[PDB]
């Protein structure tokens, strides 16, 4: 399937060269697959989701999206425009307040739902689950995500937006679960972006247009934008039965386009997500 005037980093995950503006991707589209926002939560009545999103659970007064970012970030997992698996189901988990905060003690709380609550939901594909979320470093947030990962689930954070070594931040420091550095349209770091020896691979994380609360949409940057990119990627391939949950942030980084984008400091993958797709 081919989406003309796709945003930039839809159309560069399809893609062996920046600077295009179509997103080709195989038309199964991640059906049958699940993936957990776990987040500010998600406007589910947003016409780009379609009623393949929901939410699941919450800590607080309301599972509304009183924010915009969870709704931003599951828009671009699975939104029909603006979303790389287009087809996935999404369940959104708030863990975080409508200012974006949330205590370290909901978000372990959060993770360890989703390891159970898959247990409830149809996902014969697989499930995964996409942490636009962190803080500084916490062995507990660390082994929470090690547990959802182990449990099954294609786990993708963050590497945070300090410009510095994501090894003093968490989830973004946990070795087993996929850790996830941004890029721009230019093929450059994007300049916020953590770096260092625990990321995985980077996407698409600056000037990122998805949805958002009443209806709408805008452009945001962050690390919180790539990770999406990278969950929707996994949902996709394991529809594809290309790999699984255990195995999703190794192929993802194996079949990376390689060497491509700059300003990567040394000891940092240089690897950049890449569906392989071939229409
Ligand atoms: C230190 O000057 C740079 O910004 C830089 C230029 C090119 C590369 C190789 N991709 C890495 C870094």
């Amino acid at each position: 399937a081919a989406q003309t005037n796709a945003p930039w980093g839809l159309a560069r995950i399809s893609s062996t060269s920046p600077g295009t503006s179509t997103y080709y991707y195989d038309e199964s589209a991640g059906q049958g697959s699940c993936v957990y926002v776990i987040d500010t939560g998600i406007e589910a009545s947003h016409p780009e989701f379609e009623g393949r999103a929901q939410m699941v659970k919450t800590y607080y007064y309301s599972s509304r999206d009183g924010n915009g970012h969870g709704t931003h970030c599951a828009g671009t997992v699975g939104s029909r425009t603006y979303g790389v698996a287009k087809k996935t189901q999404l369940f959104g988990v708030k863990v975080l307040d409508d200012n974006g905060s949330g205590q370290y003690s909901t978000i372990i709380a959060g993770m360890d739902f989703v390891a159970s609550d898959k247990n409830n939901r149809n996902c014969p594909k697989g499930v995964v689950a996409s942490l636009s979320l962190g803080g500084g470093y916490s062995s507990s947030v660390n082994s929470a995500a090690a547990r959802l990962q182990s449990s099954g689930v294609m786990v993708a954070v963050a590497a945070g937006n300090n410009n510095a070594d994501a090894r003093n931040y968490s989830p973004a420091s946990e070795p087993s679960v996929c850790t996830v550095g941004a890029s721009d349209r230019y093929d450059r770091r994007s300049s916020f972006s953590n770096y260092g020896s625990v990321l995985d691979i980077f996407g698409p994380g600056t000037d990122i247009l998805s949805t958002w609360i009443g209806g709408s949409t805008r452009s945001i940057s962050g690390t919180s934008m790539a990770t999406p990119h990278v969950a929707g990627l996994a949902a996709y391939l394991m529809t594809l039965g290309k790999t699984t949950a255990a195995s999703a942030c190794r192929y993802i980084a194996d079949t990376a386009n390689k060497g491509d984008l700059s300003n990567i400091p040394f000891g940092t993958v240089n690897l950049l997500a890449y569906n392989n797709y071939q229409a």
